């Protein structure tokens, strides 16, 4: 429209209908010029990397992008409480995105003194990758999200991507992408941008914990009509061999026949937060579970979903097998345990093997009169028919969706870090300040212009997501576990601003409070 | 229109139909003042040329001009590969040119 | 029809439409009598096999069968190049089979 | 249809309408199996060739093809006389082709004794290359035409083709063609084949000779108003220099201004049929005009059209510059002049330079008081604006059409051997006996079958061509030259059968008898 008109309004609320929740978030952003308007080849060579496991090849772009892919972008802590205490499930449905009130600014420096002024004719350009033709970086859990607290102003992160490498080198199959080779909308102050998106059908996240365990599903009062082998010897001494059979029943539940078995396992090393209980060695990398791809070792960072500890063992956690969030102000490198927050998957204990335990035991031989029966431990167990499992829980600090990789086959493509896997996730939204040349020379020169006006932009972003709810139908008589604030006096309010103005999230909050039968 | 409105959008893609290819290229340009707004007689004398084979007479203008007359203006290397591997022939048909978002 | 009429024509080409390829292959075959018109029990015993991993039991028939189940049956090397350089994917859709000009 | 019915009738006549001639020719053919049903790589290595100028790479095919591309296929000698004496021009219009009364036969040999029997269920397969997707060999002047005499039974020639080579080797750009990869019609006895073809617009062949020469086009009674430089010196002695100018007129015709000049020239070496007049050396190849392509030398066999000798010099002929036909029964290699027939282009003497002469003279310097005027001979002259020329004459023994090569550019693409150049000439008609296996073994073997029943086919071919005529409009008072038979007694009739049954063509017959003004 024009210089003097606002191109959009602040809309931050949430709206609870019967089976639907509509979250709306507005934030203020700032976009720098990245890479001096250049595309740059980057690799572990350009960054000085060494180990082959860390080698990479790729490109950094002048562009930047929006990430709303964490839940605290869309939910206040109160809204999150309201979701998790009342609902068995939820999934995203629709998306609405807006860019408005764009302001492009010019920075001039004289001597040690900078002046900022509006550049009214400068433009910002924006496009969504709707055909998913770019490397999709939103499914890796990155910084640069919209801030959880609506009054914070955030920097837009720089877009970059990786392609195939051999060491620091690239192969011929490596692909380079110019983001200028897409059509994009150009925006002066007074222009706005919007688009809508439909989430594809995704199952409801399970926001409940089971009130039954998979090995306890029997009627405790009644025998089975099945028999098991109770006794193989008639007693001490030579040549005592029998087959004795007993009814499996209430008194021996471990031996009863069952129709369903716990889900798959890939075993994690167990680490105690009580520190003297740990070995006196460096096992962090060496003792870690990992998978290998093309000679590279990638740590298996989230487990396949697994229970983080056994009952009462809460001090234990799987080495890499859980999500670790930092507290507010926690540094980058080598921080103590009290400065991070270790998620635990304890609720899926009912259907899922413990991350730090063997799946079970198998027979390793044929017994005989000569040979005793031998068993061995199953350290990793793939899918078996009859397995049943829960996915990893999702968190207010955590990711929402991932892009399912485009491949011939996948199994149960729920993202291992948690959330909703999608073949066509919310598309990437790319934004860039268009370069404005400084004064060119008065004689022609064929070289590309390397001299530009120093410039940055700011504005507002609205994200509106419609969420579908699955209500609790339970007949449970006794009251349930719910997420609560604690009444006891404290210097600060949890999930509130500091005395210095710093918003913090004191604890990770999962979704699983309400219960269901198994 | 106005100071605060963009007068055009960035369109750079290529579009492959059955017997047609449509290339679109968007670039950012800068235009200096040339010749201090003057027309100037120029010759090999003004440039110091000597040999008769190189002698010339003409004019330089304050104006400047657009040249999209090379193929890499319209074709990405991948698009060029896609053209040359699959086709016995090609020719240009239509042209559309735009100037927009002018900033003085 | 009759002794003096051809019951079919040779059709070997390939046809590239926009999203479809139609391959057609014609070959000349010869069919012997197998097993002297007999069904025969066969096993690794009848062939002299030994190891249990190789043991088998079955039947050989007087019949014979057609196998077009390799790609070079339907694609010339040039057609294969044309498929693999230009396309992210392909799948079979329809099939048409003919036997004609039989000569006993 | 059936075994007992004829699938077509013999139609050999010609039909003269007002401006149209329709020729119809029927012949009997025999088709062997070629290459034992195999495609074979062939090269100068496989044939033992040596010189790089003769090196080639290609394939021979089991297929064979029809060639009606000579005029004696469609015209009796009387019809040819009737064409050339009455018409200024003619061109082909339509084509109709038929294969019918196919007979496939089986050959069995016992000991030194062969038995031929019908194989009623065997088939012949036929297709036209209508999209011109095969190497086109009909535009090279080859044996294997339909015989000029309708009672002769002819063998179908074997189809083969060449692709790119380096020496005897092939490069990656070389292309291989399987003729089985085309659709073709299969024919038992009782099946027939036909197709129609439209000639594209081609200019009329010029069946006239000019009654004027390009340098005589002036009015002999009247002066020009132009002047020429008659005299550059005033006389003998020193310092005699003048410019004298005269009117060009009837008495000096060589110097008059003219609007049009003779056509282009590429000079041929002159050879006398009076043999003692020739040099005593081997000049056949060494003294020959040639063009070079990729390091190979190809003799320039037909000239660009040029006059074969000057007036009264008929004993002279251009080395390669004319078409040479063999007489009946003339051998393959090193035959005397009396056993061949040397065509002469003498009629185009009016507009075309003599093949064995220089085109003319050009100035090679600047004359001056110090330097005399110098000229040099033009041995080859390309097209100049204002040039005018006739194409090579066409012959009853000669070719009709050629395929214009498919290229970015060509100039005046009249075939140099004569006839009608066409971008889409009459298509190639390919024919093959379909292989019939002998008895296969009773155990399966994956090898292709190399054992076949010995087999060949015969039948009839009809070719019908409609020809458009251009009548003579001339106002010439005196009678003209016409082609005639000579009345004088001879042992044989010309263009008739021998006492042994051998048809022969005693002389080459061109088209140019009638005259036109220039
Ligand atoms: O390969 C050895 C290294 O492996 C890395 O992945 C690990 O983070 C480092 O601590 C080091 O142990
Ligand atoms: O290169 C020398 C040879 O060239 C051939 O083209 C010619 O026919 C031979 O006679 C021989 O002279």
């Amino acid at each position: 429209d024009g210089v003097g008109s606002s191109s959009g309004n602040w809309h931050c609320d949430s709206q609870w209908l019967g089976d639907r929740v509509i979250t709306t978030s507005t934030r203020t952003w700032a976009l720098p010029t990245y890479n001096n308007h250049l595309y740059k080849q980057i690799s572990n060579s350009t960054s000085g990397g060494s180990s082959n496991d860390n080698a990479y090849f790729g490109y950094s772009t002048p562009w930047g992008y929006f990430d709303f892919n964490r839940f605290h972008c869309h939910f206040s802590p109160r809204d999150w409480q309201r979701l998790i205490n009342n609902n068995w499930g939820f999934r995203p449905k629709r998306l609405n995105f807006k860019l408005f009130n764009i302001q492009v600014k010019e920075v001039t420096d004289n001597n040690g003194v900078k002046t900022i002024a509006n550049n009214l004719t400068s433009t910002v350009q924006v496009f969504t990758d709707s055909d998913y033709q770019l490397p999709y970086v939103l499914g890796s859990a990155h910084e640069g999200c919209l801030p959880p607290f609506p009054a914070d102003v955030f920097m837009i992160p720089q877009y970059g991507y990786l392609t195939l490498n051999d060491g620091s080198q690239a192969v011929g199959r490596s692909s380079f992408y110019c983001l200028e080779y897409f059509p994009s909308q150009m925006l002066r102050t007074g222009n706005n941008f919007q688009f809508s998106y439909e989430f594809e059908n995704v199952p409801f996240h399970s926001s409940y914990a089971h009130s039954q365990s998979l090995d306890r599903l029997m009627n405790p009062l009644i025998d089975q009509y099945l028999y098991y082998l109770s006794k193989t010897i008639n007693g001490s001494g030579q040549n005592q061999q029998t087959l004795k059979f007993s009814v499996a029943g209430p008194s021996n539940m471990a031996v009863q026949g069952r129709n369903y078995i716990p889900g798959p396992s890939y075993r994690q090393q167990r680490v105690s937060t009580t520190v003297t209980q740990n070995n006196n060695s460096e096992f962090a990398w060496p003792g870690a579970s990992s998978w290998a791809l093309n000679g590279r070792n990638s740590l298996m960072n989230p487990g396949p979903a697994m229970a983080s500890h056994k009952e009462g063992e809460d001090r234990f956690f799987p080495l890499s097998g859980s999500l670790i969030f930092g507290k507010q102000g926690t540094g980058r490198d080598n921080v103590d345990a009290d400065k991070v927050m270790i998620t635990n998957e304890e609720e899926i204990k009912t259907t899922n093997p413990v991350a730090t335990e063997s799946y079970g035991q198998v027979a390793t031989n044929h017994q005989s009169a000569q040979a005793q029966a031998q068993t061995g431990w199953v350290q990793n167990q793939g899918i078996l028919p009859g397995m049943v499992w829960q996915d990893r829980d999702v968190y207010l600090q955590g990711p929402i969706w991932a892009k399912i990789p485009h491949t011939d086959g996948n199994f149960h493509p729920s993202p291992l870090m948690g959330g909703f896997g999608m073949k066509h996730p919310p598309p990437q939204i790319l934004i860039k300040n268009t370069p404005v040349p400084a004064d060119p020379p008065t004689a022609f020169n064929k070289d590309k212009l390397n001299s530009f006006i120093t410039q940055y932009s700011t504005g507002q972003v609205s994200v509106e997501i419609e969420w579908e709810l699955q209500k609790e139908n339970s007949k449970r008589w006794n009251p349930e576990i719910q997420y609560t604030s604690n009444y006891y006096k404290s210097n600060n309010v949890e999930f509130a601003v500091n005395t210095e103005g710093v918003y913090s999230e004191p604890r990770p909050i999962g979704t699983r409070y309400l219960t269901r039968n198994l």
